[PDB]
C-alpha cells in the first residue's frame, strides 16, 4: 500500500468519508419526520458509497494500468464508479429541496450519467487525442448541469419557503464552484496533460471531495428546510 | 478509423444522433408544462446517450474481439450499453402516455433489462451454440414485451383522451415493426449465423436505431398528447 | 458442463427457478388490481432474473478464475450479478407491504447495494487477507438492513391491517433467516476459508436462493395483503 506515493491522501479520504458517515449515521437517529428522513438517507448514503470507494483505492483494487502516451498509467477507475452513484444523489438532494419537477430530474439525473460516463470512457481510452474528446463532451454535459441549477431551479427556490431558498442558494454555490473543479483537476492531472503529477492530483480530488460530500452535507444537515413546515 | 469498412455507417448514425439530440434540446426550451417536460427529457435523452455510444464505436472503444468458430470475431458491445439506458426510456414514453400503473411498468422494465442482458451475454458467448440459447430466451423477453403493449396498453388507451390514444396506437405500431426486426439481424449477422456481412449489419441497425429514436420522438414530440389538457 | 461437480446443483437451480417464474407469472394472469399488480411484476422478476443468472453459471459464462492462496480459484461471479437486482427487489416487496415511507426505501436499497457491491469487491480480491475487509462491511451493510426491518418496518406493520401485519411478520422473520446464513457460507467456503467444498457450498446457495426467492414468492402471492381493501 505505502508503495505509492499518494496513499497518504487515499488513506486520509477514507477516513474522512468513514468519520463523515458515522457522524450523519449517528445524526440522524433522532429523526421521524418523513422529509427530513429522505434527506438524511441521500445525504448518509453519500459519504458511505465514498468511503467503500476511497478504500478500494488505498487497498489497490480499484487502480488499472492504461497504455497511452508509450507508457503504463495509472488510472483510478474507482472514482468513476464512486461518482455514478454519488453525484446524481447530490443532485437529488439540490432537487428535492427545491420540489423539482419529474422531467427536470431526470434530465438533470441523465445528463450526470453522460457527464460520468464519457468522464470514465475518457479516462480508459488509449489513443491519447481521443482522450479529450470524451473530456470535452462531459464537459458539456456538466455545463448544462450547471445551467439547470441556475436557470431552472434559483427561480424555483425563491417562490418557496425562505429557509429552503436561501438553504439551496449556498448548496447551489457550493456545488458550481466544487463541481467546476473537477475537470480541470483531470485535465492537468495523469488522466489528460499530466503537468500535475499523481500524488498532488490525489490530495485535490480528496479536498474537493471531502468537500462535495461531507462539507454539504453538514451544511444541509443543519438547515430547517430539511423539515416540512410543521407547528 | 477508415480501416473497417462499416465506419461510414458509424459515422452518419453518430451525426444523426447527434443532430437529433440538439434538436430535441432546442425544440423542448419554449416548454413550461410539467408534463410535456417529462416526455421531453426522456426522448432528448434518449439519442443523446445513443450518439455516445455510436462514437465509441466510430472511435474503436466499444468493439472487441469474440472467439467462436475458431475465428476472432469483431463483437460491438457498446450497442448493449446503449440499448441498456434507451430501451426502457422508449418503453416509458408509452407507458406515460397511457398512465400505466407502475406494476405494469415495472414489469415493462424489468423484462426490458432481462431482454438486453441476455442478449449481451449471447453476444459475448464463445460456445457458439449457446450463443443461440441467450437469443432464445431475449426473443421471448421481448415477446412478453410486444405483448404487454398490445394486450395491456392499447385497451387503456382507449379510455383515455382521444389525441394520446391516437398517438399511442401510432408509436406502439412504429415500435412493434422495428423493434421486431432487431433480433432478426442479429441472427443472421456477425453475431449469429455469420450470414449477412458486418458491415451491412451496421447499415442495417443504423437504420433502426435513427428510426426508433429519432424517428419516434419527432411523432411524439409534435402530438398535442404530451401536453396536460389546459386551457 | 458435467466436467464439474457442482453442476448438478446449478442445473437443478436453473430448473426450479424456471418453473417458479413460470408459476408465478402464470398466476398472475388473473389480476387486476393495481397494488396487487405491483407485487406480482416484483415477485415474478426476482425468480426470473435469478433463473437467467444460474444458467449462465450452468455453461461456464458466470465462472472465473481468481488467484489468491497460490491457487486459481473458481468465482461464480454471476450470483453477484444476480443478486445486485433481486435483492431490492425482495426488500422493495417488504416495504410496499408496510408502506415505507420513501427515505427508509432509499436506505434499504442503498445499504443493500453497498452490501452486495462490497461482497463483488471482496470476492474478486487478490489480497488473501483483504477479501475479510470486504466481508465485514458488507455484513455491516446487512446488519444495518436487518435493524430496520426490525426496528423501523415491524412497529409500522402494527398501525396497518390484521393481514398485512401478519404477512409482514412471517416474511420478515424468512427474510432474516436466510439472508444470514449467506455471509456464513461464503466465509466458510471457496470465496472465504475454503473450509466447505464448492460443491457443497454451491447446494446450500441454492436451497437458500430457492427458499428465499420461490420460497417467499409463495407465501406472499396467496396472502390477502397484497390486494387493496376492496368491497
Ligand atoms: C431512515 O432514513 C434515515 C436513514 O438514513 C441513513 C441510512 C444509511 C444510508 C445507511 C447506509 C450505511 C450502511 C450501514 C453502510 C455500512 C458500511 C458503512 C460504509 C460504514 C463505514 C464507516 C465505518 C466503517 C468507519
Ligand atoms: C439514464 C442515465 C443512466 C444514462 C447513462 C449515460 C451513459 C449511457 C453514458 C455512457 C455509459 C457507458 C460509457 C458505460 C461504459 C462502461 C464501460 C466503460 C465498462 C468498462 O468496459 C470498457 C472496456 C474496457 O475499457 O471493456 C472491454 C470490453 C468488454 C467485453 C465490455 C463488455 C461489457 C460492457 C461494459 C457491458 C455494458 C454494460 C453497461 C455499460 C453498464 C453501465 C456501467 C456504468 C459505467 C454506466
Ligand atoms: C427540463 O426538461 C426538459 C429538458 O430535457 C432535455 C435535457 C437533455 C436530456 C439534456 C441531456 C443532453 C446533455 C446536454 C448531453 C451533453 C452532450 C450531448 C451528447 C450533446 C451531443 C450533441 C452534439 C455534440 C452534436
Ligand atoms: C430490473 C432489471 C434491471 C433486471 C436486470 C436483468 C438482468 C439480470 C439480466 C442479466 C444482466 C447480466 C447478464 C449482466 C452481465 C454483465 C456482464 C456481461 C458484464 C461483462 O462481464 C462478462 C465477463 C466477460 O464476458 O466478465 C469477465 C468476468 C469478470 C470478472 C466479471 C465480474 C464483474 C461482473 C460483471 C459484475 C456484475 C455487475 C452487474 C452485472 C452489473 C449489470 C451490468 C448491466 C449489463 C446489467
Ligand atoms: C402487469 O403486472 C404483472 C406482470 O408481472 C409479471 C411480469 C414478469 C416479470 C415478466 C418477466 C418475465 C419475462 C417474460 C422473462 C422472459 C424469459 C424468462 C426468464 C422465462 C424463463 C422461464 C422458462 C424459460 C422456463
Ligand atoms: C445506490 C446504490 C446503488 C449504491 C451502490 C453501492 C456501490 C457503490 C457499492 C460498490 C459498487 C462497486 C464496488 C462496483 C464495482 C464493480 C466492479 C467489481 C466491476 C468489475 O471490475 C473490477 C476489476 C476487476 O476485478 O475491473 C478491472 C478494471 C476495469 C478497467 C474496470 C473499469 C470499469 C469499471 C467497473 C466501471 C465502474 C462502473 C460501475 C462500478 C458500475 C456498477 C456495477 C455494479 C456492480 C454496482
Ligand atoms: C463527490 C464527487 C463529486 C461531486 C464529483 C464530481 C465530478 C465531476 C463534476 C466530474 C466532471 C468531469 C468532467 C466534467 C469532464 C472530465 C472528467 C470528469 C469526470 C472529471
Ligand atoms: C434504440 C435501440 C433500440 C430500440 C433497440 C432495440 C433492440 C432490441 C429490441 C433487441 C432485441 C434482441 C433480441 C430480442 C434477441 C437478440 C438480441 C437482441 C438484443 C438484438
Ligand atoms: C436471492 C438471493 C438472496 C436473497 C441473497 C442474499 C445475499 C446476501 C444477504 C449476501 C450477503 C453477503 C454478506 C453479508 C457478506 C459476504 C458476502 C455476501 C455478499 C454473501
Ligand atoms: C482548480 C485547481 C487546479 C490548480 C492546481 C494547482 C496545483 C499546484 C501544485 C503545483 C504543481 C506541481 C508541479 C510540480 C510537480
Ligand atoms: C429485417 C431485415 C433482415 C433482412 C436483411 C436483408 C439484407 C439483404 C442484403 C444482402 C445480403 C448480403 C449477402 C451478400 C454479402
Ligand atoms: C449456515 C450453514 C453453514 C453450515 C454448513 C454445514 C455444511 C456441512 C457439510 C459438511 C462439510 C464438508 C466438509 C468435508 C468435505
Ligand atoms: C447510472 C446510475 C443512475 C442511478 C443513480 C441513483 C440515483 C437515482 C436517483 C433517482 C432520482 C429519481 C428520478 C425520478
Ligand atoms: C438496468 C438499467 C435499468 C434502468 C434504466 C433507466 C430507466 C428506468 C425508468 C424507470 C421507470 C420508473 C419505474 C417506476
Ligand atoms: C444497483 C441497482 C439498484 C437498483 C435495483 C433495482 C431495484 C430498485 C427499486 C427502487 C425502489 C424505489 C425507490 C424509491
Ligand atoms: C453556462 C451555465 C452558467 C453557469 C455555469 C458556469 C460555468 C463554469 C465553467 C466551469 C469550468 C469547466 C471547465
Ligand atoms: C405475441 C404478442 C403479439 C404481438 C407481438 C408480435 C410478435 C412479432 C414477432 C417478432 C419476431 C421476432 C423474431
Ligand atoms: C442487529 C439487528 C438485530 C437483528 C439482526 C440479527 C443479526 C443476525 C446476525 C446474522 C449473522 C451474520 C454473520
Ligand atoms: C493530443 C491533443 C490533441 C488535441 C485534442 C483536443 C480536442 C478537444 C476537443 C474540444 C472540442
Ligand atoms: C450542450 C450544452 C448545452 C448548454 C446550454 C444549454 C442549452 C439550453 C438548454 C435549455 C434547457
Ligand atoms: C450451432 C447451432 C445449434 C442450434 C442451437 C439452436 C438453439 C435455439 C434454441 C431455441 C429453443
Ligand atoms: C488471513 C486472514 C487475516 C485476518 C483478517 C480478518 C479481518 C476481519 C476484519 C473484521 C473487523
Ligand atoms: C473510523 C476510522 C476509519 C478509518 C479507516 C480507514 C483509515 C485507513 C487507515 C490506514
Ligand atoms: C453536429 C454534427 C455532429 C457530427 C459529429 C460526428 C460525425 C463524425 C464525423 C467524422
Ligand atoms: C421448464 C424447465 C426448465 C429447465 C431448463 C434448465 C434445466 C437444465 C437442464 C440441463
Ligand atoms: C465548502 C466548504 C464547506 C464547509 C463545511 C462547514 C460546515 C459547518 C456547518
Ligand atoms: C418510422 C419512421 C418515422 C418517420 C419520422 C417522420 C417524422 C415526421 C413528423
Ligand atoms: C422458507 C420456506 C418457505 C416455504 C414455502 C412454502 C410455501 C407454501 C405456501
Ligand atoms: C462520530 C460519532 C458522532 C457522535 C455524536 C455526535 C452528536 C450527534
Ligand atoms: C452566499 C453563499 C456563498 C457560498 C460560497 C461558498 C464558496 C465555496
Ligand atoms: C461560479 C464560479 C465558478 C468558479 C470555478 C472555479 C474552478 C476552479
Ligand atoms: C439543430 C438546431 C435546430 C434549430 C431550431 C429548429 C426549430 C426549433
Ligand atoms: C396507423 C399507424 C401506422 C403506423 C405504421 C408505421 C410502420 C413503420
Ligand atoms: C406487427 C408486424 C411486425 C413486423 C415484423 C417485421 C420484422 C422485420
Ligand atoms: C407451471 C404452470 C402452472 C400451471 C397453473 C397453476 C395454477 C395457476
Ligand atoms: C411466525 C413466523 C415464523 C416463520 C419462521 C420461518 C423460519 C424459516
Ligand atoms: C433471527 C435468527 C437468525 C438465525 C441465523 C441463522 C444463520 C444460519
Amino acid at each position: 500500500i505505502t508503495g505509492r506515493p499518494e496513499w497518504i491522501w487515499l488513506a486520509l479520504g477514507t477516513a474522512l468519508m468513514g468519520l463523515g458517515t458515522l457522524y450523519f449515521l449517528v445524526k440522524g437517529m433522532g429523526v421521524s419526520d418523513p422529509d427530513a428522513k429522505k434527506f438524511y438517507a441521500i445525504t448518509t448514503l453519500v459519504p458511505a458509497i465514498a468511503f467503500t470507494m476511497y478504500l478500494s483505492m488505498l487497498l489497490g483494487y480499484g487502480l488499472t494500468m492504461v497504455p497511452f502516451g508509450g507508457e503504463q498509467n495509472p488510472i483510478y477507475w474507482a472514482r468513476y464508479a464512486d461518482w455514478l452513484f454519488t453525484t446524481p444523489l447530490l443532485l437529488l438532494d439540490l432537487a428535492l429541496l427545491v420540489d423539482a419537477d419529474q422531467g427536470t430530474i431526470l434530465a438533470l439525473v441523465g445528463a450526470d450519467g453522460i457527464m460520468i460516463g464519457t468522464g470514465l470512457v475518457g479516462a480508459l481510452t488509449k489513443v491519447y487525442s481521443y482522450r479529450f474528446v470524451w473530456w470535452a463532451i462531459s464537459t458539456a454535459a456538466m455545463l448544462y448541469i450547471l445551467y439547470v441549477l441556475f436557470f431552472g431551479f434559483t427561480s424555483k427556490a425563491e417562490s418557496m419557503r425562505p429557509e429552503v431558498a436561501s438553504t439551496f442558494k449556498v448548496l447551489r454555490n457550493v456545488t458550481v464552484v466544487l463541481w467546476s473543479a473537477y475537470p480541470v483537476v483531470w485535465l492537468i492531472g495523469s488522466e489528460g496533460a499530466g503537468i500535475v503529477p499523481l500524488n498532488i492530483e490525489t490530495l485535490l480530488f480528496m479536498v474537493l471531495d471531502v468537500s462535495a460530500k461531507v462539507g454539504f452535507g453538514l451544511i444541509l444537515l443543519r438547515s430547517r428546510a430539511i423539515f416540512g413546515e410543521a407547528e
